[PDB]
């Protein structure tokens, strides 16, 4: 099962995070100082580690650095006071995988944990990737930039097919044959997909070959 380590010395907050994650069926170990935190982070396998920037004995950055120095590459979510940019402008560059400045919603913390898991998961049967786009084919959800893409069900079916066949042009005819009028709406679906997947991103995944078909590209 997916394992999380929480290292946080404010015990009510530590326990809030821990129990909130347990309610979602994560397996969680909680540490209330950097001594036990460091020991767990270096010596026991986890899928994600959540550290406070401030901890007794060894602070969150110290734990993160020791992990990396020891070959433990598990993603780390650092709970902080300030944003990464705010720390960087001060001269502190921690190199954590993600940062969650206070105050935050537990919902946001859980989302950030889930994004770290999906982005770092190895070769999956139920994970498809096209560039930096991730499809969780087990739940029929799509993500990019650590954010869920709000696709309609039809949009997802089309996207999955294109991604399954990435870098190959797929015709309307091939799509029609594989998906559950059609001709008219397909262009709208693709236009909407293009907006939802590629807006704000330099690398454009959704492509159209005029009069032929569509293709999800990552080369």
């Amino acid at each position: 099962n997916v394992r999380v380590l929480v290292v946080e010395d404010e015990r009510d907050l530590a326990d809030l995070i821990t129990e909130a994650l347990k309610k979602e069926m994560f397996t969680v170990d909680v540490c209330y100082d950097g001594e036990e935190g460091m020991y767990m982070a270096l010596n026991e396998p986890f899928d994600v580690v959540i550290l406070d920037i401030m901890l007794p004995v060894h602070d969150g950055w110290e734990i993160l650095k020791s992990m990396r120095e020891s070959g433990v590459n598990t993603p780390v979510l650092m709970l902080t006071a300030l944003s990464d940019v705010e720390y960087r402008v001060k001269g502190l560059n921690m190199g954590a995988d993600d940062y969650l400045p206070k105050p935050f919603d537990l919902r946001e913390l859980i989302a950030r944990v889930r994004a770290l898991i999906r982005r770092k998961s190895e070769s999956k049967s139920t994970k498809l990737v096209c560039g930096d786009l991730i499809l969780d084919t087990a739940t029929k959800k799509a993500y990019r930039g650590s954010k869920e893409i709000d696709l309609t069900k039809k949009e997802y079916q089309i996207l999955e097919y294109l991604v399954m066949n990435k870098n190959r042009v797929v015709t309307k005819e091939e799509l029609q044959e594989h998906l559950w009028v059609f001709s008219d709406v397909l262009r709208s679906h693709i236009k909407n997909l293009r907006k939802k997947v590629d807006k704000g991103f330099k690398k454009k995944i959704i492509h159209t070959v005029r009069g032929i078909g569509y293709v999800a590209r990552d080369e």
